């Protein structure tokens, strides 16, 4: 199963004998935007598109996935290198810039009933093969005002893991939409950052918040709850968005 | 108290009534040697000097903290600065390198009771006074050979928590050594990467490792323990140095 290897080891009790457990893998990878390697990220080895589109969207290199003539994903010495063709106006934009896009204030536009939300919180997992065998992942999944998660996508690191969903959902497009992102992880100020830059306006994380995370989120009109696990979740701006 | 806000906020249960909780501060500290800033990491903002030097050992831009004649930290706009007088030896070298500095494998020196490690874990609280009221931090501690915990380093982020550890040590010359480090998180390759670079010959995490952690601690000759829970506790590297 992909993202997971067998490796061998010891239980604290028994350093004579080694046992097997899986353990997940952490691969660097590059996105090579026309031939310039922009960065390099530690990810699953899985998704590995997703993630290229995704983080172009999050970090404002492209308005649309349109702005992509190519994607072709290849091994190298270190890891994997996602080659992206790029749209020589956003290639230029980045070249330039040398992330940072401007955020730019959110709408009002979607509602959620906290009470489909526990549903959700139980089903984060069946996103995560590699986590449920390794518990060295974290997964974002996208939720409709449902409550349904239709899909999502999980990773050794929680913003590529928001990356590959926002990927996702790019590629989705219109029946996606509307609902929120329910992340396993504490909230960070970029993980804000990149949701709002894509449209999200309501993200749900498992954990806490950080003191620039909400102030990001009031400045971007994004309703940030936190602390979410069955029968709770605080939320920290915007409580206009939601219902009981 | 230093790195913790009170914050207004609203319960699941009450989206009309706004209570009060601390949160964690996240202020983007920046690594300024001599004029160039290398790098932003968000941290908390306290133990700056510590993460500093830390950081610079870490990733091999120094070899001794004498290679550093001046240390200021400067508050900014999106928040602080750690304006660092740097070697003119070393500076070239950071220069030129555009971390990427060699690891180089570690001797066999340490040892460490296993017995005497669950104590430990019940401390590393200790030494997170926000992430005790928040909910938010990453702690990094130095556990002598004896198994106490001389002391520790929390943050939003567990490598700048280590870094700041690794600065701590740094600056205990001598008293500190032997003994190993306790991480409250997952272990990443960079993590062990950096306690190698600093003569650490045991890490103990709290959470899971990486296939690459772990791959990079067996070139390193880095003890790697991980899913350090009080009874439990698994190596995955140079189990040699271990008793029970
Ligand atoms: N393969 C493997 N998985 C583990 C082991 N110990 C724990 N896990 C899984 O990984 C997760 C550990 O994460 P942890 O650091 O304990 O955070 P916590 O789950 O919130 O306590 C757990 O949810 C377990 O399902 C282990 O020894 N081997
Ligand atoms: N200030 C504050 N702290 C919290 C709250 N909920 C949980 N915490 C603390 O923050 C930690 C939450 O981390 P969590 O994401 O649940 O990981 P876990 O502790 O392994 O389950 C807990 O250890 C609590 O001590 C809250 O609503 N407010």
């Amino acid at each position: 199963i992909t993202g997971v290897r067998q490796i061998e080891l010891w239980r604290r009790d028994d350093l004579q004998h080694p046992r097997l457990d899986e353990v997940a893998e952490e691969v660097p990878v590059a996105l090579v935007y026309n031939g310039i390697s922009h960065v390099v990220m530690m990810a699953s080895p899985k998704d590995l598109e997703y993630f290229a589109l995704g983080f172009s969207l999050s970090e404002g290199i492209i308005e649309s996935p349109r702005d992509i003539f190519g994607m072709d994903v290849v091994p190298s010495c270190n890891g994997l290198e996602v080659q992206i063709e790029l749209s020589s106006r956003r290639f230029m934009g980045l070249k330039e810039r040398r992330i940072g896009k401007p955020v730019q204030p959110l709408p009002f536009t979607q509602t959620f009933d906290l009470n489909k939300l526990d549903d959700a919180l139980r089903h984060l997992n069946d996103f995560q093969p590699v986590g449920q065998l390794t518990g060295c992942t974290h997964a974002a999944a996208w939720m409709l005002p449902s409550g349904e998660l239709v899909g999502g996508h999980e990773d050794v690191g929680r913003h590529v893991a928001l990356d590959k969903l926002l990927g996702r959902r790019s590629q989705e497009g219109e029946s996606w939409q509307q609902g929120a992102v329910l992340v396993s992880s504490r909230a960070s100020y970029e993980m804000v950052q990149k949701s709002a830059m894509c449209g999200v306006e309501i993200l749900f994380a498992v954990s806490a918040a950080t003191t620039l995370a909400v102030e990001v989120a009031e400045r971007c009109n994004l309703t940030l709850v936190g602390f979410c696990k069955p029968g709770r979740a605080t939320v920290y701006t915007h409580p206009q968005r939601l219902s009981n």
